[PDB]
């Protein structure tokens, strides 16, 4: 075939062909307005909606004439643990930070106690409330990054997300039983380039961030919309300067993507050990980015979704 | 020997609120610890806030610096082989900064100090403050060996990083923030006309640098060194090799070389001490907090702290009300974690940090492109450089 394209992913299928940006519904068309930041024993709700003004968010060979995957181009789709960023030559660069923290998830069946997900930023450790509809609910904890399922009874885990999101004033964390339970890993990875001859690598198999933020699947797209678009310029118009500046422009918004997602990361999260004043400053960034309008515009604008080149 | 307040240092935060108590008609005493002559001749550059320049104007002492102050515009952001030039005037919707140095506004209120009679005690070091739950407060200092105590209603500790009154609180109720960064600064002057106007920062891999103003005729600069370094290992050459690497870049003219003198290394801090209150001692400026350079903050936020001690005094002596002086602290700190942020921000996106996580250290250059190259980042780094609120 012309474009050989590995891995059955949500990147792999839209080639073929949780929270959502604006440009990634379009994008498969071609519903959020706050977050409610919990600190302090207080709710911060930040109205992204305004403060973006009316954006919003939603719940072998291939240097050679043919390539060979064991066609023309082939389409990097197989995540993180694929073999298509292996598949190039000393040209590959690894930026690697793991956390020393993973997310403890689950899916309960009662109702969310407010309608905006929820964000408890706690000296606990973060939880965080998300709704799936008016009567299922999907909630995080921070745990160790190792950490066995079985020592979290369903008891353990309702006190836990209790204390480190109820906040005087607004609605108690509303309980029910409790389906898929699983811990899953916390990592800032990005690898460059993103093409090398006829191999180009989108989603995770370039690149992953923490799911705060909601960015791996979005970024994922994006990589795609510009993939898709310059084998469209090379195959119908013989136009090949998009292909070979596909890598330059992903990386260019890939990488303020990873800024905002470890931004988030790194100020939400307890660190173990961590320099005193270092940990002080998280409650000035949620301080800051919650009570100026400064901060507000520039979570606004990165939640929602950066432009694509 | 009896006042109302007993200030202790006599920097830029103990002179400002002698001035402003002595306009409101309250009796302070200055107690330094240093020579006057000393005091007078510390040379320091300075970047003024512009609400630091308005306190001083509407206080009598800003008519210098309405004569000679040079407003500041921008910064430019030297880093990826470009210059990015950082217009805050723009960005901040007209506020701005004065470059106008800390000896000079020193000098602005000793004048002002001596004109309005302002007693200031020198060579009188402060060895214990005590009584601060008792009905006056007691300052025990020394001249020579000559054993002093000054009584007063309240104690302003304004005696800087290394003074005696942050170490007076109840150490059961103070609690540090601290973080030492592992880099100086190598800081010259050079005889040589400044090759661009606007402050420089080198910003790239290659390790932090800065170019700035002293004169007309003089260029300050400093470099990113090892924490403690010896001055003597840079030599001419090698300072000139080191800055035209990190600072010079296409289409922007190449640096001006010339003699090279006061030769220095400087450290890298972040403190901060809560409460900055203990009953009546309250403290000011570097006593409480202190930042590292980038960012332009130390006496700005020193001048915050004494617009707000001041007025809750006149408070309590003008309007007979003590609950700004109970908020002093609560809101003084509001404030200067905010500016911490600021402060370490820069700190920590424009040196090179050793050993440092490869994706970390990349983050560098995402901050500094989302800084200088969206309207959401010029618009926080311009509030926050001009100056935030003071309530
Ligand atoms: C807990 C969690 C929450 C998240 N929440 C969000 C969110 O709210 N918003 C958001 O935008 N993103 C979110 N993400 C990120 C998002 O889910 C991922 O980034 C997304 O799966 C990336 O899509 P992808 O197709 O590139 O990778 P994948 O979905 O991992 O696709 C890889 C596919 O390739 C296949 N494959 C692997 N190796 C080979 C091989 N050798 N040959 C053939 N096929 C192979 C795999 O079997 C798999 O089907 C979250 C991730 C996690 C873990
Ligand atoms: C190179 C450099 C550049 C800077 N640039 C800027 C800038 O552009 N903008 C900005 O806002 N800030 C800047 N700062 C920070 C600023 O200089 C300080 O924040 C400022 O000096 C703080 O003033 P202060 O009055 O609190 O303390 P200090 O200036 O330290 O004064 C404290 C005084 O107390 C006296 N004292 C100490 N112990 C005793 C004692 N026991 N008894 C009596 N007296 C005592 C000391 O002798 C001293 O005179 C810079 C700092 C440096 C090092
Ligand atoms: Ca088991
Ligand atoms: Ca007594």
């Amino acid at each position: 075939t012309q474009v050989g394209i590995v891995g059955a992913g949500p990147a792999g299928l839209m080639l073929a062909h949780g929270v959502l940006e604006q440009g990634t519904v379009e994008m498969l068309r071609e519903e959020m307005h706050a977050i409610d930041f919990r600190f302090g024993g207080r709710s911060h709700r930040l109205d992204f909606h305004e403060a973006s003004g009316g954006r919003r968010a939603w719940v072998e060979g291939l240097e050679d004439d043919r390539a060979r995957i064991v066609c023309d181009f082939v389409a990097g789709c197989d995540g993180f643990r694929g073999v298509s960023r292996g598949s190039m030559p000393g040209i590959a660069r690894g930026y690697d930070r793991i956390y020393p923290f993973g997310w403890l998830g689950i899916l309960a069946d009662a109702p969310p106690a407010s309608p905006d997900v929820t964000w408890g930023c706690s000296d606990r450790g973060f939880a965080m409330m998300s709704m799936r509809s008016p009567t299922v609910t999907r909630l995080y904890l921070q745990c160790e990054p190792d950490e066995d399922p079985d020592a979290w009874s369903d008891d353990r885990i309702w006190s836990e997300l209790h204390r480190r999101l109820d906040v005087e004033g607004m609605p108690s964390l509303r309980e029910g039983p409790i389906r898929d339970k699983g811990v899953t890993a916390m990592r800032s990875f990005l690898s460059e380039p993103m093409q090398h001859g006829r191999l180009f690598l989108a989603g995770d198999a370039a690149h992953i961030v923490p799911p705060t933020g909601a960015k791996g699947l979005n970024s994922a797209m994006a990589d795609i919309k510009v993939l898709a678009a310059a084998l469209v310029d090379h195959y119908r118009h013989g136009r090949s300067d998009r292909l070979a500046t596909y890598s330059e422009r992903c990386l260019r918004r890939m990488w303020l993507v990873q800024r905002f997602s470890a931004a988030l990361c790194t100020m939400v999260h307890q660190f173990p050990g961590q320099n005193e004043f270092v940990r002080r400053l998280q409650r000035a960034d949620l301080d800051y980015m919650t009570g100026t309008h400064a901060g507000r515009l520039q979570f606004a604008e990165n939640f929602t979704g950066l432009p694509i080149e």
